[PDB]
């Protein structure tokens, strides 16, 4: 259907979006400095199992989110893979631990997040420190662009649907400023994106950390809004 | 909670609270670059009329603002003041005047929404040019502590009901980093602030320009904000 918005999502509650058969959005709602914020994450079918990409932003989204992928889908979630160390993407780890969930996050996202203070995914994803690296994850491509967003950022590519995962490096159409970029690589962020692009140009729906998703045009699309961010005066 | 929040309000819908006897809020959202703003104004009774205090957000917001006033309150408005020259206190004032609302503003506000190319107040409030400068304007005092959120932002003080409205010179608690400081003064800022707290000291409601009320707590809340946005933060 169309894509469900901050205003329709009440804090605390999660919806999910069908993108393509055996792939899903899941957007939360969370305060966040005066304002409420959509986010989003991926769910994935592997088998009689799901992964999932990302919490839902805190321990009550995460546990709604549980609830209302048994509700939809009703396939346990076997896995989780969180796309950097900020809370939107691992607040609510405990919660997945807590539930069965095997956690899984890059050295470089786990280290950063214990610096912050953030919760720690157990598992270490190997292979991924090098701009550029790929590594299979079951049903997905976990693919590290170079710093972005962040230094840690990963995206994620669920092949068989065409599904392009960009978490908070990507940027949804209607966001013409940037976002928190107190951890961000502007200096990178272009080039990484560039890679993205040349790593998965047959991408089909691509999917950004907050907001509606859209197709490949979102790469240069957040490119431009970065660079203007980068001459701001 | 008890005060709106931008989940309680649909985009294009206003909500009305009564702070004290003939003292409302009016609240709204808008939607900037993905996320959804709410938006505080005043609404001060004066005998069998209305005064208004900045307008709705935009043409839609405020005709709802109008409607929502005459359902709930049903006296006429027949005086408005925008507090700065930004969209979210001018925009609208269209839809004030077509409804046969007197529109105010000092001429410092008028200029710099006419440079903006937003709708400009018909009316120009004297005798707020100079920092410290108070005028009473029926039921309010108004007050120009001098430069902050902008050069020309007013601040408004109900002495019936010892409610400061102090518009987006006076941030909400929730709210720990500076917002849109394009056109501020953070040099003046602090300076300003205390200026209202020299004038105010009895204040026992404090309304910021988006968010929770509070009480004047929210004036040095905002001051450290400012002072530490200026350290780059
Ligand atoms: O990804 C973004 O740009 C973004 C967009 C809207 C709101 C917040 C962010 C954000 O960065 C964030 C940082 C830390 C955190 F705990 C949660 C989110
Ligand atoms: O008052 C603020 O700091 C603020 C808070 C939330 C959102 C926007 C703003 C804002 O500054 C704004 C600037 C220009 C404009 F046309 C409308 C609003
Ligand atoms: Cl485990
Ligand atoms: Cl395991
Ligand atoms: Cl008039
Ligand atoms: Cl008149
Ligand atoms: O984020
Ligand atoms: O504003
Ligand atoms: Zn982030
Ligand atoms: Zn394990
Ligand atoms: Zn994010
Ligand atoms: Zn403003
Ligand atoms: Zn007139
Ligand atoms: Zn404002």
């Amino acid at each position: 259907g169309e894509y469900p918005t901050v205003s329709e999502i009440p804090v605390g509650e999660v919806r999910l979006y069908q993108i393509a058969d055996g792939v899903w959005s899941h957007i939360a709602t969370q305060s966040f400095d005066g304002a409420v914020y959509p986010s989003n994450g991926l769910i994935v079918r592997d088998g009689d199992e799901l992964l999932l990409i990302d919490t839902a932003w805190g321990a009550k989204n995460t546990a709604a989110l549980l609830a209302e992928i048994e509700k939809q889908i009703g396939l346990p979630v076997t896995r989780a893979v969180s796309t950097h160390f900020h809370d939107d993407r691992v607040g609510g780890v405990d919660v997945l631990r807590a539930a069965g969930v095997a956690t899984y996050a890059s050295p470089s996202t786990r280290r950063l997040a214990e610096v912050e203070g953030n919760e720690i995914p157990t598992h270490s994803l190997e292979g991924l420190s090098s701009s550029g690296d790929a590594v299979r994850f079951g049903p997905v491509e976990l693919f590290y662009p170079g710093a972005a967003h962040s230094t840690d950022n990963l995206v994620v590519y669920v092949p068989s649907a065409s599904v392009l995962y960009g978490g908070c490096a990507i940027y949804e159409l209607s966001r013409t400023s940037a976002g928190n970029v107190a951890d961000a690589d502007l200096a990178e962020w272009p080039t990484s994106i560039e890679r993205i692009q040349q790593h998965y140009p047959e991408a089909q729906f691509v999917i950004p950390g907050h907001g509606l998703p859209g197709g490949l045009d979102l790469l240069k699309h957040t490119t431009n809004v970065v660079k203007a961010h980068t001459n701001r005066s």
